[PDB]
């Protein structure tokens, strides 16, 4: 509608149309990994993306998607905390102004300079849509990012993204893989809660991997060249597009790992 990340619509206005904001299992939270209980019943997490079918990467105005094709069993997500298979839909990110800051989860209070979301529903119900009209619809891979090396395997996506300046800018974007994406453990925090922007629905696993991901300087800079605005408009920098922590309230987080 007209929610976004500014003082004048950002997380604290959301919940006047997406009461829900306020609810009982919502996204980002804090981790706070002295209280994750190691979790031995954990199934060590299944990611097979060798099929995955790239298609687009799109700026729809908060964040940019790279999305794919979802309609044979392709790229899934298994194993781990979840019951049956959830089909990769798309990938996009949330960072910041500054690389002190940009992640939707914490850890221990620590903000990394952004977070990559890989999202995926449960083939059991057919299509994303109806998915997430559900409490185990979604299952939402979180992989940090902090500021280092460059990381190989996003560089295509960063090249791309003068063609997709502004928001409703789309381009062809195939044959990425986004398995250069992933660090080296698939060691990993899991627990129930929410999409992190409106509609804020309840219907995500989240699965937040601990080992984060190392992107250079110029990578991040080049994301924060974005524009929130359409083509014309005055010129809005597509930064800080995180919602805060949010309350925990009766949800446990478990780890995989010791
Ligand atoms: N940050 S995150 O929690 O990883 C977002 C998860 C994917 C939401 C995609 C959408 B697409 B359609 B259904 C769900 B609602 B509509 B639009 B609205 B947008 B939201
Ligand atoms: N609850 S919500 O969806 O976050 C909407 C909150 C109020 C939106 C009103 C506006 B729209 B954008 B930002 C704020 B300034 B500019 B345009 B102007 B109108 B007022
Ligand atoms: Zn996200």
């Amino acid at each position: 509608h007209h929610w976004g990340y500014g003082k004048h619509n950002g997380p604290e206005h959301w919940h006047k149309d997406f009461p829900i904001a306020k609810g009982e299992r919502q996204s980002p939270v804090d981790i706070d990994t002295h209280t994750a209980k190691y979790d031995p019943s954990l199934k060590p997490l299944s990611v097979s993306y060798d099929q995955a079918t790239s298609l687009r990467i799109l700026n729809n105005g908060h964040a940019f998607n790279v999305e794919f094709d979802d309609s044979q069993d392709k790229a899934v997500l298994k194993g781990g905390p979840l019951d049956g298979t959830y089909r990769l839909i798309q990938f996009h990110f949330h960072w910041g102004s500054l690389d002190g800051q940009g992640s939707e989860h914490t850890v221990d209070k620590k903000k990394y300079a952004a977070e990559l979301h890989l999202v995926h529903w449960n083939t059991k119900y057919g299509d994303f849509g109806k998915a997430v009209q559900q409490p185990d619809g979604l299952a939402v891979l979180g992989i940090f990012l902090k500021v280092g090396s460059a990381k190989p395997g996003l560089q295509k996506v960063v090249d791309v993204l003068d063609s997709i300046k502004t928001k409703g800018k789309s381009a062809d974007f195939t044959n990425f893989d986004p398995r250069g994406l992933l660090p080296e453990s698939l060691d990993y925090w899991t627990y129930p809660g929410s999409l992190t922007t409106p509609p804020l629905l309840e219907c995500v696993t989240w699965i937040v991997l601990k080992e984060p991901i190392s992107v250079s300087s110029e990578q991040v800079l080049k994301f924060r060249k974005l524009n929130f605005n359409g083509e014309g408009e005055p010129e809005e920098l597509m930064v800080d597009n995180w919602r805060p922590a949010q309350p925990l309230k009766n949800r446990q987080i478990k780890a995989s790992f010791k």
